[PDB]
């Protein structure tokens, strides 16, 4: 009983469901973004027993990550975090500062288990599309019989954020902050502001190019109020590059996510992940440029930047070292890692990556992707799934 894809008729009236619900970016400069020509149909226990359950487990794997680096100079050294940060994010961790949410990229194998191949663990978009329109597409689609009327979704994520935002409730204001001329960015932050303000929290919105600095460097708003609690679209790795910086280490605001995220969010983990786990089924071998080969001779490999995003310097290497496809990005200085290769499978002519979701430590649902080729990348389309039998 396999996963598989069919067609679906697009909704009439698709245009005005996504005006009417804030979806600003469906078509982003005049190419389908979100794309409802299709959809996935997962049985209920391939979600439960492939990506659910390996989900909260490789997050726990993660969590014990993050134990063992922060006690340890060589492995935060081969991450390629700056020395000066190594106490706060050590003390991010002892504090457990909270985490709200985080997104896995997972290659899926048919019957075998899914690869890991990234952990989104600071600022992954694509929640907007998984948590919110495609429920709403499901809602559509059941009504009108175009999948079963009793069809699921792998999708609880809003429930979960709403539910995180409860227990991190406070009475002072929540800044929600991400950069400018990306609707994108804006609207993801937008719908978190909403799941916070629907659990009680009053949350304002600033961009990053308006956050000010007080005397001595204090956080403020456009108001010169003090911003006491902020969560960030904007990576760690570039606050701890920004002058700015140094200010990181009094720890005067809470940020979310967390410093201690930094570890994860960080293409690094892959190769500690595979150090401390060797042989787990959901993980593809991985190492530090410099580091021995973890593959034999023949076989094709991954080359990709510790820091990046969106497919940015990806190279797939065939087994003679030639390129067997290659992806742009503002990332080609960053320092890399290899990882075993594990095509993302194909779908007609699309390239399917799954991104699962955490909210604190919770496996709670999954959107996809598809794309033209093995490296998804800034062409890619959003597509719905539901679940049946
Ligand atoms: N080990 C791998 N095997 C096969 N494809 C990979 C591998 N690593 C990355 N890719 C491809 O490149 C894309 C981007 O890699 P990823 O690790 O998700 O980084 P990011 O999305 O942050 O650039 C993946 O969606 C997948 O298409
Ligand atoms: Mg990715
Ligand atoms: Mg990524």
């Amino acid at each position: 009983h396999h996963m598989l894809r069919h067609n679906v008729p697009v909704r009439r009236d698709l245009d005005q469901i996504a005006a009417d619900n804030g979806f600003d970016f469906h078509i982003i400069d005049n190419e389908i973004y979100w794309d409802e020509s299709r959809a996935y149909r997962f049985t209920l226990r391939q979600i439960e027993e492939q990506i659910e359950k390996p989900t909260a487990e490789l997050h726990q794997m993660c969590l014990e990550v993050v134990d063992r680096a922060v006690k340890d100079e060589e492995i935060l050294t081969q991450l390629a975090i700056p020395p000066l940060y190594w106490d706060v994010i050590a003390e991010s961790w002892r504090a457990r500062d909270p985490s709200l949410y985080g997104r896995m990229d997972f290659a899926w194998c048919g019957n075998a288990p899914v690869k890991l191949l990234e952990y989104n663990a600071d600022t992954p978009t694509s929640l907007y599309e998984s948590a919110y329109f495609q429920w709403l597409w499901l809602e559509d689609a059941r009504r009108s019989g175009i999948i079963p009327r009793d069809a699921d979704q792998y999708n609880a994520i809003q429930e979960r954020l709403i539910s995180r935002f409860s227990e991190l409730y406070s009475r002072e204001p929540f800044y929600f902050c991400c950069c400018q001329d990306t609707d994108e960015d804006r609207s993801t932050v937008l719908y978190l502001q909403d799941c916070a303000q629907q659990a009680g929290q009053e949350s304002r919105f600033i961009y990053i190019e308006d956050l000010g600095l007080g005397v001595g460097g204090v956080l403020t708003d456009l108001d010169d109020n003090v911003i006491q609690r902020a969560f960030k679209l904007y990576p760690l790795e570039w606050m701890m590059r920004d002058d700015n910086g140094p200010l990181l280490r009094k720890r005067r605001e809470q940020w979310v996510e967390p410093l201690w995220k930094s570890i994860l969010s960080n293409k690094g983990l892959m190769p500690l992940l595979w150090r401390f786990f060797p042989g787990h089924p959901n993980l593809l071998a991985s190492w530090f440029d410099g580091e021995k080969p973890q593959i034999a001779a023949g076989e094709s490999y991954v080359r990709k930047p510790i820091y990046s995003r969106e497919g940015g310097n990806v190279t797939i290497f065939d087994g003679k070292n030639n390129v067997v496809d290659h992806a742009d990005g503002d990332y080609a200085d960053e320092p890399m890692i290899y990882q075993a290769f594990q095509p993302l499978p194909r779908f007609g002519d699309s390239y399917t990556l799954i991104g699962s979701w955490i909210v604190d430590d919770e496996a709670c649902g999954m959107g996809i992707r598809e794309d033209n080729t093995l490296i998804t990348k800034d062409t890619s389309r959003f597509v719905p799934h539901y679940i049946a039998g």
